[PDB]
């Protein structure tokens, strides 16, 4: 393969068999485009999502450096610090959560429900702060003080979206390309932009292996100015460390998140509606419902370079919708 | 060879591919015992669960018969009628749920978070009775008054359980005597046994694939008097169907449900956090954690055949955690 030097990095087995790649025959009549579902919201652990892929190659490297804890950060209702204080559990490791509010909510199934219940199930380590204005700085003064007490931490960056963790994108990539040979001109492929790991990953796996694929990232958080330069050096890192040529460019929408990260809007909600009553499949507030609105949106305004299939890609996140009831 | 016949039926496909047969080294180091657990819990529609094995079969008889429209019965929180609402809104079947509340909670997480909250996105039609008395006459009586709409309805009876539903037990069985086949040597297999569809259909496919393992139903609702015919009468209506004889001796334990029905008690609960702590594996306060409690006194009783190795069938649940949380 031209992706050979995926296999020189240590990672654990958390996944398995790829997931399943469907079509959504209901979702295909209603909006009359054909289109397919990634279904990463089915990886085996804790409920699931697009982290476990990352975590592979992140933990890997954690039990690689000998340590006895993770320590990571996110809102209180992140899927990214569930998936990884389920795995910490999992292997025996402490895990430390550096939290944030991000939307100044103080309903009580934000504050405790949803997977912040899921932190107390295993046993996480809580540490709240007032806002995570310098993430990987916050991470390390952290880790350092963690040090102190006693253990051996390893850092995993905001939605583990290091090059390293990225990887498990790439991997996501290959397993789309053996599944699509039986679909007749995939024309598009729509994934959730944040913390950026998932999209820079797909963004190198598919330039290789699907070069004639349009990947759209439907921003979360930020503008297409703020967001771009993440991804692209995202994309140039994980390309670098595989030895491998990045030349494609970068897709982002923007439209689809607002008021910010975090807060549901109506496109979104809807929809979750419609995924869950056509296909009887669970979107979230926060990520896929956004990315899928974007999807939805896209189709209404012409925004995709043709007509052809598009690929969903579901990263997850459905344990939120029991946080975010009946409201923040 | 001697399970051939049930080649003959009919049914969907769901689940796909074998789900994972994992040890769980963590929870086998702190009990003395080799566990390993079977994870129907990660069947890939809408938080997944035993119940999809079933409609595999009853919503292909539903089809068969030119039925539009399911029609089934549970407490608020049942994890069956999330998943036949969600097979529903995946195959544009309409769906009506009989609901009861059984434990007479007023706690608003019960009435309208969890699963509760999923039949809404699923357009699930909800019909409230003060409770299920009769649970096939009322389902009849509801069926009746489908029907009047122009409506082709398919009753399916609480948690699945007909022998037909209990035939996608019967292939669970056949999975996971491929799983352990030279790989590992069961000695026990441990599962929830409430409308005993799961329990019934283990039996008839474990008495012919594994005659010499020993299958323990633990109660989530009545005692061995009460339940025992109930698994008795599934377990040979199932063998009638398969042209099989079933001689084994159905075994139950019932000292783990106490309250009843859909009241969480103090061992279900720590057998749910210890799950969490140890495997980064959820399990839920009504099904999976009393029948884990009944393991672990197993254990501690000594109340197994033999110190062998034990299979835990993680039948799902967890959506339910959301619902119980803070209190009922
Ligand atoms: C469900 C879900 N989907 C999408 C994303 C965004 O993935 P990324 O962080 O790789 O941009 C996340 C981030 N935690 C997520 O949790
Ligand atoms: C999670 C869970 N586990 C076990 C059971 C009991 O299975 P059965 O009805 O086949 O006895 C149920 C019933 N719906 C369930 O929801």
């Amino acid at each position: 393969m031209p992706l050979h030097h995926l296999t020189r990095f240590p990672r654990l087995e958390f996944i398995g068999a790829p997931t399943p790649l469907e079509y959504l025959p209901r979702l295909s009549d209603y909006l009359g485009r054909e289109i397919y579902i990634k279904r990463d919201d089915v990886t085996p652990i804790a409920m699931g999502g697009n982290k476990l892929r990352k975590l592979e190659f992140l933990v890997a490297d954690a039990l690689r450096e000998g340590a006895d804890t993770l320590i990571t950060a996110g809102a209180i209702q992140s899927n990214h610090v569930r998936q990884t204080a389920a795995v910490a559990a999992k292997l025996g490791l402490h895990c430390v959560a550096l939290l944030e509010n991000p939307i100044g909510t103080t309903a009580e199934n934000y504050l405790t429900n949803g997977n912040r219940l899921l932190l107390d199930l295993f046993n996480t380590q809580i540490e709240m702060c007032d806002a995570l204005t310098d993430p990987d700085a916050q991470l390390q003064t952290l880790a350092t003080r963690i040090e102190a007490q006693g253990f051996r931490p390893y850092v995993i960056p905001v939605g583990g979206s290091s090059a390293l963790g990225a990887m498990g994108y790439v991997e996501s990539a290959l397993e789309i390309a053996q599944q699509c040979e039986e679909v007749v001109g995939l024309s598009s492929v729509v994934v959730a932009s944040g913390s950026a790991g998932t999209h820079a990953g797909l963004a190198v796996g598919l330039e290789h292996l699907m070069p004639d694929v349009e990947l759209i990232g439907v921003t979360v958080s930020r503008s297409v100015a703020e967001q771009k330069p993440k991804v692209i050096a995202l994309q140039q890192a994980i390309a670098g460390q595989l030895a491998l040529t990045a030349t494609a460019d970068i897709h982002l929408w923007d439209d689809y998140f607002a008021p910010g990260y975090g807060v549901p809007n109506d496109a979104g909600m809807e929809a979750v509606k419609l995924l869950a009553s056509l296909e009887g499949v669970l979107l979230d507030p926060v990520y896929t419902g956004k990315a899928m609105a974007g999807l939805i949106d896209g189709i209404s305004q012409k925004r995709f370079n043709d007509d052809g299939p598009i690929l969903f890609i579901h990263t997850g996140g459905a344990p939120a919708l029991f946080a975010y009831h009946p409201h923040v």
